[PDB]
């Protein structure tokens, strides 16, 4: 198997690491954050939006034991000291939040790690991939690779089809986005300055930018420029929503054709409903985007139009499933 | 001669509550009469206790007949059918509809037959009826209705917004989301839904929940101008008040700037309309009396060559920022059958 | 196959539903409620807190189609009016909340049901019974039974353990309870006049009031009028604590001894715990109570001891799997 | 004027600023965070659950404006290098969480403050101080001072009266309390290893230790050792209820009695209500303790009774409210 280590341990980090107890081939053998081993494994075991680990955890010497398979665990700040060389780790994956950039993620190159996949946008010259929508543009000589944004991986499938079939002019964005750990539990000073963040997550609608729309780009070319919006981050603590509103070169565009193009391809990445869902409905689904037709709109004045659709995402297990994706066909082309 | 205008609220709910909370701040208005389907001691109890606008500023007793508020009495009835209240005994001028259940001409001509002078419904409504969003077509009202709609929370909080769009740029077309907190009409656990809606069936405080909404649809009856030129619907979210009106459109004008719609916008400002550059989120609105209050910091527009898309949003509270606006087209349809 | 309808397809109806899924020689022949298919089929479908059915459901002619088999639907308030004789009805789980009591449940054994199942506590000459406690008491020849409230069957096994080892002379219970149906989205009024249930239900610490201690004496009658308490609801979904603080006749009790005590008499309804764990992790869970060892403490003021102890339960799942355990048990005696 | 200066303009760092415009005689000249002016006009400006403030707030040269008076604001993490000496500072209201321990605060005092009070429970040898419960002990002359913490200021009011007039044999206390910000958004590690706390706070029913039962003996010594209890952490931002079943030496007891006397030693800290009240009902309230009556229970089997009674509390501003309650006194004292 594909020797992977996981750095951070977090929301993303550790459904990544039950995501890959599936997958035949990828071998957590290794995970590095900032705490002991009593609250990873705890941490692992239960989830509040997930549910409860399936197989067996246990405490052991030097990290803790999954299923029979022992995990060797760290508490080093600084990737560049990880024992990478020594334990052959074939793939980290970067989810920490900070490695978001190709020169800092090399540290883990430099530690003996072959490749790295962040669990992020990330600057520097690197491929930022959505699967089955670019993952094709990988061919399995890159060290650093980013696996974009949750909501990137939401959007990406349905601009693409917008575009294809119909021709993308222009269009603007809005996620309505469950609130993540970027994110205070009361109001309180926010690290980054973002007086938006700094306040209490779960008792509020909170406007926040996003790259998704405005770095559309850097997943689809063609379309590089056409796209822009932003968030709202609301009280609900995983499950998400893309709405996107645009201007196309196509005319007399109906919700019918716009429902049959997203329909026709759908895949394991890019799923389709006409069920009138809600966002805890999406909790722990593995599309990476699932479009709604029920919300397909199209505002027709004369000759000119609007065309408006929504697509769901569990930003948490979503976004882990298209990580995990990429992760097992980045390891298979080397 | 001159009287403080008799009014009777008929649905004692948030709305109905708000109202009655809001005319305790406003002279020549007063409330005389209240209708609901329940005892006077919980009417007074939830007009002393309100978990999001805070504990009633008044003393609250519940006496004989009804319950005194600083001293005044207030009649209480729990009298589910409009047409048997004592509306011709009691001299009143104007009820408040905020059941919501007489949303319709029809069905609101019940108090008129009962002895009120006029109906104001706390809704949009059915009918050959006018709908009313204050500072933005008020002055459509002569005097000679009877029955009037007040429209809804979001048309109050984008009709404002979509006015000065048109007037200064030329509205072509637009879509409109609202980010929506969670009203009565949702289900506290998933459950079946009586109006059959499989989406407010769903657990309200726990949910993303897309419905639909009739403001941006039927906005031409508050500005006729822009008749059918907008569409949209709404998401409702776990916060138990405050909102989001979020509007894209397509403009006359070229070459559209951020600068010149904030500007226009806060040209614009009044009683009814604010305008901030602060970068507020949804709870520092809770209990503001502006209808709409434009929110500059989100301003966004697209430019692709000579093509444009231009994207704004405006908060209200939806409780509110809605009685207010309904508690000024009150006081103005009674001013004018002086 | 036993013939089961339920009365009432509203959250326990429905999970009761799913549960039944699971056991040989019970199945929901049909289903009474107060709306239309497409709504009843959506909502087992769909639920917020407890996760997408597993199989699959189609609306049909009768009513909707259950993995291949087909289950009729009706829509009378008055249950006597229902055709259960025509279906030859078994047990009707009664789960509406409106024939909690004997006389009132009669209803379906007139409309032709040889017994009847409360999913509530219930006024009247009937058994309440808390599965693993007490369902040795029933004999068969029950034609209406209640199977006592979620409260209850989290209390029931570890009051029984704290008077059979140390001798229960009275004790004080408060569950920090989910909030439920009974309660408003908003502040409004309420159809029982209860001025705290009337309040929004997601928004506030809510004190209210319940039968599960003071009524105990109907499942253990040897503690009976020895326990009373209260209810503290609170805005999580499902999920709920029962705390209880009592004074025994032993003296010189351990958090050892009842913390074993309770580990010795564990079993499919009565759960052990060590685990700090939280209330979404009962979610979903089979246990009727989770007892939790790290919530145990003895308090000491010469000989006089007061001892608190603590167990969870899901009121939803872990109410309905004791509640279908009891089911299984009476159809099959006679 | 008193000189106040506040380390940690947080939850209770800000809201003990908005107490004191209410305080005559007393006056905050600094502010220490660890962030910048901007942010901290905007958090005192705007707050989710206390609302709107309503004076003016401006950003200037070294600080912010407030109504117009100057705030000089820092961002020094190490209390040691604070320029208390320079700014004259008579008490530092010490807010972060980070300096709750006597010989860590004295930082404030080789800095140049003449007095701390901290916003929490604290160790070392220094008093603990539940305003109109023990506030008294003070003499002056302290030069560290603990506030005790919200829970500790929601019980011994109720726990002073039930051993006052009924004899206290022993009790356990559970509070339902709002969540804080010592608990994670979402599951994650916890900076302290809680593995409760590391959890959604949101989502979640969460146990937890508090001190409040346990340590009641630092405010009243004569029942030391006679209470213990816990808490649970809920999903509501603020708002807290405090439960206390206990065994008394007066027998025979009933509801009146105790709400009677509960009803008796009502003053500003304590107060007392027969309204059936929520926790949203308390947010913003100046009691530190509220005795709700409609919740008092007395259960009898034989002669042998339990008695259980509830106090709400604002954990923000109930807890806020005494706290600058006892600053002032502290203040008034050696003037
Ligand atoms: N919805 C989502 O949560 C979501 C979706 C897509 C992408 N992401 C991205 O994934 C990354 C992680 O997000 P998350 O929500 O899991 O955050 P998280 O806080 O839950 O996880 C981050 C973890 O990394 C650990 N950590 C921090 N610094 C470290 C260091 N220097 N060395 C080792 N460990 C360190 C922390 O202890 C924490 O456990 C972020 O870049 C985020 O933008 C998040
Ligand atoms: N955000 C908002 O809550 C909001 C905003 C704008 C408009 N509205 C509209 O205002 C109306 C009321 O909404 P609400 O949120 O206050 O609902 P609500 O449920 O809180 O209030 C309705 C009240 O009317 C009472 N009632 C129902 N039928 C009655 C009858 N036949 N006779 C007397 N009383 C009766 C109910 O007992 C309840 O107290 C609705 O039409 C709604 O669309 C609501
Ligand atoms: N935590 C819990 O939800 C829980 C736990 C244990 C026991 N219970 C008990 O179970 C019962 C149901 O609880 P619930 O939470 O599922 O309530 P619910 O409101 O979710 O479900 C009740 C269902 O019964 C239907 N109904 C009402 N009147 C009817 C009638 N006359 N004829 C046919 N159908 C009717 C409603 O449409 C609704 O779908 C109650 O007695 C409750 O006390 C609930
Ligand atoms: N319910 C409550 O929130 C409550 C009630 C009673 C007591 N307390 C206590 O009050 C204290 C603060 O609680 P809070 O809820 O306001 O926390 P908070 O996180 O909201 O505020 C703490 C503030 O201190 C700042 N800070 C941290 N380290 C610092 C340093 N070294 N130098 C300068 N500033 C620093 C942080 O940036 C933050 O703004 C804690 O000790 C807490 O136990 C809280």
């Amino acid at each position: 198997a594909v020797k992977v280590a996981i750095n951070g341990f977090g929301r993303i980090g550790r459904l990544a690491f039950r995501r890959i107890q599936e997958v035949e081939g990828l071998e957590v053998v290794a995970v590095n954050d900032l705490t002991d081993d009593d609250m990873l494994a705890h941490l692992l075991k239960y989830d509040t939006m997930q549910g409860r680990f399936t197989g067996e955890v246990e405490v052991v010497d030097g990290g803790f034991r999954v299923n029979g398979k022992e995990v060797k665990s760290f508490s080093e700040p600084d990737a560049s000291k990880l024992p990478w060389k020594d334990l052959n780790i074939d793939v980290v994956l970067e989810c920490t939040g900070f490695y978001t950039d190709k020169d800092k993620a090399q540290a883990h190159i430099e530690a003996g790690a072959k490749k790295v996949l962040i669990s992020a946008p990330a600057t520097g010259d690197l491929k930022t991939i959505v699967f089955n929508t670019n993952h094709q543009e990988l061919d399995g000589s890159e060290t650093v690779v980013s696996g974009a944004s949750c909501t990137t991986n939401s959007l990406a499938p349905v601009a693409k089809v917008l575009n294809d079939d119909f021709g993308l002019v222009e269009g603007l964005m809005t996620t309505i986005h469950a609130y993540t750990g970027d994110q205070n539990t009361q109001d309180a000073p926010h690290r980054k300055g973002d007086k938006r963040r700094a306040r209490a997550a779960a008792e509020n609608i909170i406007p926040n930018s996003t790259g998704a729309a405005k770095a559309i780009g850097k997943v689809i070319p063609e379309i590089d420029g056409k796209l822009d919006g932003g968030a709202q981050r609301v009280p609900v603590a995983t499950g998400s929503l893309t709405e996107l509103t645009v201007v196309l070169e196509k005319q007399d565009v109906t919700v019918e054709q716009v429902n049959e193009a997203m329909k026709n391809a759908s895949n394991e990445s890019f799923g389709y409903t006409e069920d009138e869902i809600v966002s805890s409905d999406v909790v722990g689904m593995t599309y990476g985007s699932l479009f709604d037709a029920t919300q397909t709109r199209v505002m027709s004045v004369g000759d000119r139009q609007l065309v408006k659709v929504a697509a769901w995402y569990d930003n948490e297990m979503s976004y882990t499933a298209q990580l995990v994706r990429t992760l097992a066909y980045l390891a298979e082309l080397s």
